Formats: structure tokens, sequence, C-alpha cells
């Protein structure tokens, strides 16, 4: 547990987080012995120690689980069955995450204090943001997201976002400026999206940060204020809320900002989204934000480029690594560079080891430098040595607190036969490609691929979406740069994959298809329409469903395939 400390003492905070990384062999033992003493009686735990606290014996008995092996008691609880199946505390919500088990999002309990403690190290971490981003203390937090639906357990569970919980339990005891959609549901996404823009440009002067999800969240908002923006500044202008908006929460909450018709807010906002260009769209809207917040990493990484154009300079930052099951980490150096993004483990927000990535499980003050690992868990909601999917890369430490890179999750994303490639590889190897676009002033807006085993040999399809500055004609890449760019990507995936192409002879030569702009906006609105979650979506990197597929492949402009065999010896 974390201790009591003064949120509005800033010199307090930052001298308990050097605290906090400082004892970390004695604080992760004393969360360990706390745990196991408190759910010593639960049902699972005692059916592995008995009773035992001791580290060793939790070494020894509890086996390293995932989500698969331990849903049952998941299942059980929201049938009714007591929270000590797993947890001597009730389960007060689950979460509903990102990542799946499968092929359906994951429910994982959260516990009152759990959550409690997640906002208690959210307002113990803030100062050091204050202290480090300048002007981020004095005003409001813009948070582009929203809830679509949401779902009751048969026993009466509330089912719900990790954002959502967090967002709802900080509101029931108290700076944000969040869409009245982002707790209160609304299915109409048109309609929430429109509210939550209109509240934050009538806010814009109040706003010294944007927050979203991920990275690629950011680009759905610009592209929706593309659409919309004159009917918007037209509502500031009057003071009147368009009529096709009939939720009854944006409606009877409007009032709180729409205060008065403002025809000079609306002109400055028309002259800024009326220009041709949208570069730096971001701090043009909102010019006293001072930081960009999102996952920045990972599949995410690709956005960064595009996201910094409409930025202005702002800086991208990527403060937290955590999941629904754990919050794990902070960046302890905001403003580094988008490729430099490590985050600290906080020793107090449970049990970590690390699973070597390549049995072997290593505590957090035993890793080894420049080694990846998988995460494995042990909390103060029902979970025990759980993995948790993604892989690490150790990098260093804060004073005595590891600190950790993001590779990527361990997801096989295309397969031909005994090729397995995984999600990590296969976005490196295009980072590597479309960097040839470059000196064309051509960009890489989105990728997804597939496995074409019609044919003779089988071989990936990789789809790309360009787009370019030039609005006026056409762009178009020449096939040679596009064929290099085919085995630039081939260059770069694994052995396996490259002796299958040049000695094997199994695997055929790797294509690229470019698809029409928007093409990866009709995949999503796909997904969505089929339940997928909108402010969880991520563009999946590789597609199997038949529909997705038709959608992809009827967007298809130009094919081009690698004209030369990879190297491998
Ligand atoms: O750790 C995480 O996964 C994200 O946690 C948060 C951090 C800050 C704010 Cl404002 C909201 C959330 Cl959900
Ligand atoms: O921006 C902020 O205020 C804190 O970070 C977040 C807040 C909300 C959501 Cl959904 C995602 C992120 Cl990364």
């Amino acid at each position: 547990m974390l201790p009591k400390f003064d949120p509005t003492n800033q010199k307090a905070c930052l001298s308990l987080l050097e605290d906090l990384t400082t004892n970390v062999k004695q604080i992760q033992d004393s969360v360990l012995e706390a745990i196991l003493s408190r759910n010593a009686q639960t049902e699972y735990l005692r059916g592995f120690l008995n009773g035992q606290v001791d580290k060793q014996n939790f070494k020894k008995n509890v086996p390293v689980v995932t989500y698969e092996d331990i849903r049952s008691y998941i299942d059980r609880i929201a049938n009714g069955e007591p929270s000590d199946l797993i947890c001597d505390r009730p389960i007060s919500v689950l979460l509903t995450s990102s990542g799946t088990s499968g092929g359906v999002p994951k429910l994982i309990p959260l516990t009152t204090e759990d959550l409690e403690q997640r906002i208690s190290f959210s307002s113990l971490y803030a100062p050091l943001l204050y202290k480090h981003i300048d002007g981020l203390s004095e005003g409001k937090s813009l948070i582009f997201y929203f809830v679509t639906r949401e779902s009751k357990t048969a026993n009466g569970l509330m089912v719900r976002t990790m954002v959502t919980s967090f967002l709802k339990s900080i509101k029931q005891t108290n700076s944000l400026q969040v869409s009245p959609h982002a707790i209160t549901t609304c299915a109409d996404t048109t309609q929430s999206m429109y509210c939550q823009l209109l509240c934050g440009l009538l806010e814009r002067d109040n706003v010294a940060r944007l927050g979203a999800p991920f990275a690629s969240s950011f680009l759905k908002v610009i592209k929706f204020l593309e659409d919309h923006w004159p009917e918007l500044c037209s509502n500031i202008r009057t003071g009147r809320l368009s009529d096709w908006i009939t939720d009854a929460t944006c409606t009877s909450g409007i009032g709180k900002f729409l205060t008065a018709p403002n025809p000079e807010l609306a002109s400055l906002i028309e002259q800024e989204c009326s220009k041709t260009s949208w570069e730096a769209i971001l701090k043009r809207l909102w010019p006293k934000a001072k930081c960009i917040e999102s996952i920045i990493t990972g599949t995410m990484a690709q956005y960064i480029p595009l996201l910094e154009f409409y930025s202005g300079g702002l800086p991208l930052t990527s403060s937290f690594y955590g999941s629904s099951e754990c919050f794990m980490g902070v960046n302890f150096n905001p403003l580094c560079k988008p490729s430099d993004v490590s985050y600290t483990i906080i020793p107090c927000m449970g049990y970590f080891e690390f699973l070597e990535v390549e049995p072997v499980v290593v505590d957090l003050v035993d890793v080894k430098i420049g080694h990846d690992y998988e995460p494995v868990v042990t909390t103060f909601s029902g979970l025990y040595r759980y993995r948790v999917g993604d892989v690490l890369r150790a990098t260093g430490f804060y004073n005595n607190a590891p600190h950790f890179c993001f590779v990527g999750r361990q997801k096989v994303v295309l397969s031909i036969d005994m090729d397995k490639t995984y999600e990590d590889d296969l976005l490196k190897a295009v980072t590597n490609a479309k960097l040839l676009l470059e000196p064309h002033d051509l960009m890489l807006m989105d990728f997804t691929s597939r496995v074409d085993s019609s044919s003779f040999p089988g071989h990936y399809v990789i789809y790309w979406e360009l787009g370019s500055k030039v609005k006026d004609a056409k762009f178009e890449p020449n096939r040679d740069v596009m064929e290099e760019c085919c085995f630039t990507v081939e260059e770069s995936l694994d052995a396996v994959y490259r002796k299958g192409r040049k000695n094997d002879k199994n695997i055929g030569p790797l294509e690229i298809k470019v698809v029409k702009p928007g093409a990866f906006d009709e995949l999503m609105n796909f997904f969505l329409s089929r339940g997928s979650s909108v402010s969880q979506y991520k563009t999946p990197r590789s597609v199997t469903n038949e529909e997705a597929l038709k959608i992809l492949e009827a967007n298809v402009i130009s094919e081009f395939l690698s004209r030369k065999i990879p190297s491998w010896e």
C-alpha cells in the first residue's frame, strides 16, 4: 500500500516518488506478504499455499498462469459466487479490456481499494508532470474519450472500462474537460463526438493538455473536425445547439459551456479551420495546451509522424504503463523523444515478476539490462503470478527501480505455414520500408496485412494507405520505389520467412497493395458495427475475417511485388 500524503504538496509528492523507487526490494517483499496474508483463505490461494505467506512457498507452489487458466473463477464470480474465490475484498466492477481471450474482451476483477490506490498514485505522480511540463497546472485536460455501451453480469456486477471507472471515481470525489459520455453511455458516436468537440472548442482558452487513449485516437477526432467544423462554429456563434442532437445528456448538459452567443470565438476558430493545410491544427485550436498525452509505443508508434504533423510542436507524452489487471509503471522523463519512452515500475502497485522471453522468472530487482521480459503480476484484485502478455526490454534503473521500454504484444500476425511473423517484427519491417517514401513526399497513414494462400505458393499481402501534403492534384508513388518497399519489408522479416523465400521456396514474393484514402476508416466502421469498442479500437495489423478482407480488397488501387529475394545464410 501507499502512504498518506498531501497531493497539494509538490515537494512531498516528489520526495515520496524517490522513496518508492529507492526501497524497491523492501516494498516488493512487503507487498507480497500483504497479498498472501490477506488472501490466505481465498479458494484460489488456499488451494496452492494452505496458509503459507512466505516468498519461497509462493514461488514453488503458485503456478504462473494466463487469463485462460483463471477465466473460470471470474465466470463463477460473475454468476454469483463470492469474491473470496480469488480476493479477500469485494469485487466492485469487472473491467472490459482490450486484448482478448478468446475472441472476446477479457473481464478483469477490480476491487475498490485497488481502484482508489490507482487514483491515489495518479495524484502522487501529477506533481512530477507539473514539474516537467510548464503551465500544465494552469489549465484543464481535454480528454477525447467516450463509451457507447456497458453491461452487467448475471449477478448484477457492473462491467466497465478502466478509463470510465477511473473517471467516474474521481468525479464522485473530485480540472478535467471530459465529455458527458465518458461515463454515461451514448450509442450515437456522431452525437457524442460532436458534443465533446463543441465543449472542447468552447473551452479552448482553459485547456492545458490534450489526452486520448492512443495516438491514433486523435486522428478520428481530427477527421470529425475536418467534416463538421463549420457547423460547430455556427453553434458557437448562435449559442444554439444543432437540433439533430437528441441525446439527453448532451442537451441538458451543454448549457454549462454554451452560455451565450459568441460570434468572436466562432470567427477565431473558423480562421484556424479554414486554412488549407491542417498542419499544427491541434496547437492552433488549443494554443494554451502544453502536451498531447496518449499511448505512442508499440503499434501506436506508427502514428507518431502524422500526429506530430498535426501537433505544431506540442510534445507527445506517454506517462503511464498499465493494464486492466495492474497499473505498473510511469515515465520519469515525460518530455523525452517518443522513441525513447521508458517506464519505471512502481513497487507498491503489485508484486512484479518477469518471465524471460528469448520457464525462468526473476524478481523485479533481478532483471538484466538489455534482456526481454513478460511481466508476471500478483495483485490486490485476485490475480496471482498472472501473465500480462506484453514484452518489455529492461533499459536501466531509476534509483533502484528498473525501467523498461515497451517492445510489443507477443502475437503472431502472419503465417503461411511454418513462418510465424510477429507483430513487433512486421511493425519494424514496415517502419523500415515506409522510410523510403520520405524522399517522394509520401507518408504511410495506416497498414494491415493478410496471408494469401490462394495460389501456388503463399505470400504476404500488406495494405498501405498513403497520403501527402498536396491537396491540389494527384499524388502517386512510382513503381520502382514501391517495389523496393516490398523488398525492404521482406529483408526486415525473420530468418524463417527469409529462408522460406530464398531457400525452401514455399514463400512467394511479398506484395504491397495501395488502398484508397479512407480505406482504414471503412475497416474500422466494419468492426464497430460488429461490437468493437470505439474508444479501444486499434487498427489490427493483420486481418482474417472474410468481410473485412473483402473490404480491404475492393479499396485496392495498385499492387506491387518484391522483385528481389531477401538474404539468408
Ligand atoms: O494507467 C493507465 O492505463 C491510464 O491511466 C490513466 C491515467 C491518467 C488519466 Cl487522466 C486517466 C487514466 Cl485511465
Ligand atoms: O490525458 C490525460 O489527461 C491522461 O492520460 C489519458 C487520459 C485519458 C485517456 Cl482515455 C487516455 C490517457 Cl493516455
